[PDB]
């Protein structure tokens, strides 16, 4: 979880994926 991306306007509906986990570390 060292990698991430805090940006995508977090509203609720289809406005952003997540980008909060240990996946972008691959």
């Amino acid at each position: 979880g060292n990698d991430y991306e805090d940006r995508y306007y977090r509203e609720n509906m289809y406005r952003y994926p997540n980008q909060v986990y240990y996946r972008p570390v691959c």
